[PDB]
């Protein structure tokens, strides 16, 4: 499990994260249409916007940006104890923006290495993995509520 250890770790890096939600975030979703150009499609908010230059310049989808933020800003802070957040990211993203596991396992890759970027002695040999168990816990607490939810798969 999250040892406590790293749960200021993976929680230390999100407080020094915690300087820029969209910055960090107008990345941790790049990685998610630039290795998956799929996930753009998949986002019909936007699927508009096909060019790599663009994406630092609209503003809006820096809207969504600090979103996620938000919820990791909720959901980290929970260490665990987080089960408060879980059921709405695993109905809307289930139910209405049908987006599997997978995806939301692409977005944690697109995090884990848009952290990379942006923090590169701040990232440990002992980080990389706290991001995962750190993710892994929020992957897998929603996959197995896709089956409260029927949605799995
Ligand atoms: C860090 C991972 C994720 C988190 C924390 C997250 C969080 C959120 C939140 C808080 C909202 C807005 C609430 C709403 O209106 O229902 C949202 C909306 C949305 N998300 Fe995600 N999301 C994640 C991953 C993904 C992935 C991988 C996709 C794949 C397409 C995705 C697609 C969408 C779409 C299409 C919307 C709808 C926007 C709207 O019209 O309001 N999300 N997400």
């Amino acid at each position: 499990v999250l040892s406590e250890g790293e749960w200021q770790l993976v929680l230390h890096v999100w407080a020094k994260v915690e300087a820029d939600v969209a910055g960090h975030g107008q990345d941790i979703l790049i990685r998610l249409f630039k290795s998956h150009p799929e996930t753009l499609e998949k986002f019909d908010r936007f699927k508009h916007l096909k060019t790599e230059a663009e994406m630092k310049a609209s503003e809006d989808l820096k809207k969504h940006g600090v979103t996620v933020l938000t919820a990791l800003g909720a959901i980290l802070k929970k260490k665990g104890h987080h089960e408060a957040e879980l059921k709405p990211l695993a109905q809307s993203h289930a139910t209405k923006h049908k987006i599997p596991i997978k995806y939301l396992e692409f977005i944690s890759e697109a995090i884990i290495h848009v952290l990379h970027s942006r923090h590169p002695g701040d990232f440990g040999a002992d980080a990389q993995g706290a991001m995962n168990k750190a993710l892994e816990l929020f992957r897998k607490d929603i996959a197995a509520k896709y089956k409260e939810l029927g949605y799995q798969g």
